[PDB]
């Protein structure tokens, strides 16, 4: 049977990112990186709250003790939603001229993974290999996993908590590492899927309840479903906008997919071809469920 696609919020984000489903409020959290906004859309009332920060905010996540955590500039921060406040928990890449965090997600043991990159001086030009992947442990200690990253993007973990999947966008590949739940350690990087030319630039990524990976293709106007064990693409889902950035599952028992995208870098023309660009899209009828997001344990 067929899927259905709806722009549930035509937010016109410059670069909508980091969609996270908050089931306790039935809301979708997301960011708009250059507007420095963290946003929350209530799926029932249709209302959106936005809090404005003081630097680019590249990701947001749940925090078990209350409120949220976020990556703002090169800083791991705690976000007081009620007070619109951010306290710095830790900082990385102090030695970089101009890096910022990019994509981030909480692991199955409550560690906040997030990687960095150089800040695009120009869409889309950026210093090479200036990023690294980090994780914020519950005890506020930061681990550095590897560097030489171009653009740290999509990431998630296998359902048996033994594999970590990772996208550095300029590798045009989805990679895998062995992963240890008890220590947060990873090793033995190998490629699991190299994108075809029409799939363009791999961006955000999430896993589903069957263990398959869904990857947002920036400029490919699609998300693709991948089987990491066989290495084959299972399915392609095309969207009305080209600059699809990330994806997550949400709605009742995680049966719907939410997709973010970007308006930045669009020409006057494409804007008339894609007026919904930068919006939040919902996809129903996939027949697969995702899994709940994890919450930072510090
Ligand atoms: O141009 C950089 C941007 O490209 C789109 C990515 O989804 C976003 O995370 C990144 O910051
Ligand atoms: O009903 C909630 C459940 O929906 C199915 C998801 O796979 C699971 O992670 C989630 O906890
Ligand atoms: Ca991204």
């Amino acid at each position: 049977s067929s899927i259905k696609i709806e722009c549930v919020l035509p937010e016109n984000c410059r670069c909508g990112e980091s969609p996270v489903w908050e089931e306790v409020s039935n809301s979708l959290l997301f960011v708009d990186i250059p507007a420095k906004k963290v946003c929350r859309w209530d799926s029932f009332t249709k209302q959106v709250q936005r809090v404005t920060m003081d630097a680019p905010v590249s990701s947001v996540a749940l925090r078990q003790s209350g409120g949220y955590v976020a990556t703002i500039g090169t800083k791991f921060c705690a976000l007081n939603w009620k007070e619109q406040s951010a306290v710095v928990l830790a900082t990385v890449d102090n030695d970089k001229k101009n890096n910022r965090f990019n994509d981030g997600k909480v692991d199955p043991a409550g560690r906040y993974f997030a990687g960095t990159m150089a800040e695009e001086t120009a869409p889309a030009v950026l210093e090479r290999h200036q990023g690294a992947l980090y994780s914020l442990f519950p005890d506020h200690h930061v681990k550095k996993y590897f560097d030489q990253v171009d653009i740290s993007n999509g990431l998630d973990w296998s359902l048996d908590h033994k594999i970590f999947y990772y996208i550095d966008s300029l590798s045009y590949s989805v990679d895998a590492f062995d992963y240890d739940l008890q220590t947060g350690q990873i090793s033995n990087r190998r490629s699991v899927y190299k994108l075809e030319k029409e799939e363009q630039i791999p961006d955000g990524m999430c896993i589903d309840a069957e263990g398959k990976l869904w990857v947002a293709c920036y400029n490919g106007g699609r998300v693709i479903r991948l089987d990491p064990v066989t290495g084959k693409r299972l399915q392609t889902v095309k969207l009305p906008v080209d600059k699809t950035t990330s994806c997550c599952f949400g709605g009742k028992n995680y049966s719907e997919m939410y997709v973010t995208c970007a308006r930045d870098g669009m020409d006057p023309e494409g804007l008339l071809r894609q007026p919904e660009a930068g919006g939040i899209f919902k996809i129903t009828g996939l027949g697969v469920k995702g899994i709940a997001p994890y919450s930072y344990a510090g």
